């Protein structure tokens, strides 16, 4: 990824080197590791998956930046790590439709909690997928108790496809329709992009 992508609340910009202190400072905390997908890594490990995640073919992935807290322009490709908030991505990671992906989202910082920031965020990175990648169903994979992420999709339109009561998951769906491709589109139009 050579841009970033700067919305109204949010800009979403390449995860980079400056960025993994902080991140790995989010990841201590197990209940966002249990709500995420991750497994705790070293700081070693942390850089290696940055360097692995951001070269990825199948991934797209950014940093949320809160634009509340943004010092200074987004013209330069610069971290803005007093800005760090969380992330979002997109894997296309079903063998049988490479137009199939999975969403995930973290708003890390509780200052930035309650803004839209990961509403935003993910309708973005759903709409750079439309785009780019020409996606025509989003899933999401959720804890049978993260009320918050079970919310936040089900608001978006995302309708519940599977449980599996043996990993307390639910897998919700958004199938691409016309109407919503067209919606999509018309947000991503709107979104400022920065060479990065
Ligand atoms: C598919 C996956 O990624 S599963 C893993 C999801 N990530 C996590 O669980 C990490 C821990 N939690 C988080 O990161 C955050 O709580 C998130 C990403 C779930 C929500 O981030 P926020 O920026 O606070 O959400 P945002 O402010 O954009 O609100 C969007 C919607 O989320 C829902 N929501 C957010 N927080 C909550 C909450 N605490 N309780 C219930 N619903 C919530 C609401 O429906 C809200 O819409 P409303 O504002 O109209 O009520």
């Amino acid at each position: 990824t050579k841009v970033s992508l700067e919305g109204k609340r949010v800009v979403l910009v390449p995860y980079m080197a400056e960025h993994v202190p902080k991140y790995h400072q989010w990841m201590q905390d197990s209940a966002l590791l249990e709500a995420t997908g991750s497994e705790p890594l070293s700081l070693e490990q942390e850089y290696e998956m940055q360097l692995s995640w951001t070269q990825d073919p199948n991934k797209r992935t950014f940093i949320v930046l809160d634009k509340d807290f943004v010092k200074g322009d987004l013209a330069h490709g610069q971290p803005h790590v007093e800005a760090m908030t969380g992330d979002v991505n997109i894997y296309m990671n079903d063998v049988d439709d490479p137009k199939v992906a999975e969403v995930e989202i973290m708003i890390a910082e509780p200052r930035s909690r309650g803004k839209g920031l990961g509403k935003e965020s993910v309708l973005i990175m759903m709409a750079y997928g439309v785009k780019n990648l020409e996606i025509h169903k989003f899933t999401a994979k959720i804890g049978e108790s993260n009320t918050a992420s079970l919310s936040l999709f089900r608001k978006l339109g995302f309708e519940e496809s599977s449980y599996s009561g043996i990993f307390k998951e639910v897998t919700l769906e958004y199938p691409v329709t016309n109407l919503r491709r067209e919606e999509l589109l018309k947000l991503l139009d709107e979104v400022i992009r920065h060479t990065h």
